[PDB]
């Protein structure tokens, strides 16, 4: 796992946000 799933989704948001900055 629950921590892994939440982490992946949590980190994913960081990746998406970054893409928006570029874009």
């Amino acid at each position: 796992q629950i921590a892994i799933v939440a982490l992946v989704v949590a980190i994913i948001i960081h990746i998406v946000v970054w893409s928006i900055v570029i874009i």
